[PDB]
């Protein structure tokens, strides 16, 4: 009967909305004062958390799963999350299993990074291993600014708390795109196709964020489709042959390269802003979807009903050094996914880079992205950064 989200952001109340439309009781650890409209809020605290938690679904969304997955957890084990926290082991799981990558080379010294970056021309591409909360994939035009930022990734001087080798990636010319399901085993439906804005600023100028609003569904050719199922596949042979059976979410960030996509890196979990925007193209074969993957089931299609737009109001600051504790005025009504927010003095004030998620719906794109923009006009706080170019 019960559901148990772990995390605090929009993607995590998107999840719990779904659900508790669904009639299901939702728990949120720690949840936010947003996602007290459609569960409880509770403390995490580690097994502690979990081991309390009986069988019955825990969804989990973020690097709690280079740990969590108890047969509850719905995502999986810390062996195949290596593929989203291990940036070389990715790329050399995908050479074993012949799935689509860009030419690489691994740099676990500077010197090597030095010797290792003449294989490749200009547009240089730089992936620290690990997690980087997603800061740690560089692009540069130039060897010197390359080799320079590069070596600091490697020995922890470039980004605070990274370190380790570095994957040397072939830049790929394209059309940048996201592809993401639910699955169990070998089994997996892949979910509408939504389109993310990266930076912070309209005509894609400012430094890069975690996403400042998608809208879908985006239409992707059959043919297209046909190899980016054909990833998934080899994706989820490939851990069934090292010994693991993937559960849960899979994202594949993609580039569409003369006709092919290749797959860029793999997330084990859902987007934000992406899943705000997927479940708000149908709840029901969401939730559905990811009862029946954890259940062993058979899972159904996701079919988008219209169009769903997410405007993201972030603070001011934001990506680098966001502001709090402004007081945030809300509208009457309107779907609104909350993540950075908190409760201060009876009140609400923003406590996060991120702090709401305006959703437009309708039949069409144009419909959908009106109905967002006017929620996000009638929402209020000091600082407030958005985007009026999506969609």
């Amino acid at each position: 009967v019960r559901v148990h989200i772990l995390g605090s952001g929009g993607r995590e109340h998107a999840i719990g909305w779904a659900f508790a439309k669904q009639g299901y009781e939702v728990h949120f650890y720690p949840g936010n004062a947003g996602t007290k409209r459609d569960g409880t809020n509770h403390p995490y605290e580690g097994e502690k958390t979990l081991k309390a938690i009986p069988e019955e679904d825990i969804v989990i969304p973020g690097s709690e799963e280079f740990l969590v997955e108890r047969s509850n957890v719905f995502g999986p084990v810390k062996e195949v999350a290596r593929l989203e926290g291990s940036k070389v082991y990715a790329k050399r799981f995908m050479k074993k299993y012949g799935i689509r990558t860009a030419r690489f080379e691994v740099a676990e010294t500077p010197e090597e990074l030095r010797e290792k970056i003449k294989k490749f021309s200009p547009p240089y591409v730089i992936k620290a291993d690990g997690l980087a909360r997603g800061k740690g994939v560089l692009i540069l035009d130039s060897k010197e600014e390359t080799i320079e930022k590069g070596s600091k990734l490697i020995i922890g001087e470039l980004i605070k708390g990274v370190k380790g080798p570095v994957v040397i990636d072939e830049f790929l010319a394209g059309n940048e795109l996201s592809a993401m399901a639910v699955v169990n085993g070998r089994n997996f439906v892949i979910l509408p196709f939504v389109r993310d804005y990266k930076r912070l600023m309209d005509g894609d100028r400012g430094p890069n964020t975690g996403g400042m609003g998608s809208w879908g569904p985006v239409e992707i050719p059959s043919d297209t489709i046909k190899k980016i199922e054909e990833l998934f596949d080899k994706t989820l042979w490939g851990v069934e042959k090292e010994g693991y059976a993937y559960r849960g979410f899979l994202y594949l960030g993609l580039m569409l390269h003369d006709g092919d996509p290749y797959i860029l890196e793999y997330n084990v979990r859902l987007g934000d802003p992406e899943t705000e925007v997927i479940v708000t193209l149908n709840p029901e074969g969401f939730v559905n979807a990811v009862l029946e993957g954890y259940r062993g089931g058979k899972m159904e299609p996701v079919e988008p009903r219209g169009f769903a737009v997410d405007v993201v109001l972030a603070a001011r600051g934001y990506p680098d050094a966001p502001e709090k504790g402004k007081e945030i005025t809300l509208p009457e009504e309107g779907l609104i996914f909350f993540a950075g927010v908190a409760e201060k003095d009876g009140k609400l004030v923003t406590n996060g880079g991120r702090v709401l998620h305006c959703m437009g719906t309708g039949e069409t794109k144009e419909e959908a992205r009106r109905k967002a923009y006017e929620l996000a006009e009638k929402v209020h706080f000091e600082g407030k950064t958005y985007r009026r170019d999506i969609a």
